[PDB]
């Protein structure tokens, strides 16, 4: 079931990850 | 299948269950 959390809680977790990388 | 099941149904049920617990 906590697939599920993970699954909708990447999209801007990546982008924030992208913007503190750069 | 099961996890699309839970996939396909979780942020709408995050949002009832933050307002029931508010």
């Amino acid at each position: 079931l906590l697939i599920a959390v993970f699954n909708n809680t990447f999209f801007e977790v990546k982008s924030i990850s992208n913007q503190v990388w750069k």
